[PDB]
């Protein structure tokens, strides 16, 4: 488990989780919830999803963009990540996701005034 989760509130008040690799890099970046409460449960939603690997979504964008989103029981989007540049990186990254997705390290930066970026 070398990764974390951050999460971070946006201009809407909506809150942002993002799950670092290890060294600081982004593997996994979840968008604009609405609420907490969906927010940090889509968490813990990916905690019991990281072991569990038919909750995945596994797309190429038509200028060869290897990425991945990952869903829920209830097929719901819970997590997003950012194109990668070849197809290994996209596979090397899902199982660092599946390493470190299930991690309990979590920083709120919303309610502390650690704005990290927008």
């Amino acid at each position: 488990m070398s990764g974390w989760y951050e999460l971070s509130k946006s201009s809407n008040d909506q809150f942002k989780f993002v799950l670092k690799a290890g060294n600081g890099e982004v593997i996994l970046t979840s968008e604009l919830y609405t609420g907490k409460s969906g927010a940090m449960n889509g968490i813990e939603s990916v905690q019991t999803n990281s072991p569990i690997e038919a909750r995945y979504a596994k797309e190429v964008a038509k200028n060869d963009k290897p990425y991945f989103n990952l869903k829920a029981a209830n097929h719901q989007i819970i997590g997003t990540s950012q194109m990668y540049s070849s197809t290994a990186a996209r596979d090397n990254g899902i199982k660092s996701v599946m390493e470190n997705g299930k991690t309990t390290t979590i920083k709120d930066l919303t309610l502390e005034h650690h704005h990290h970026h927008h």
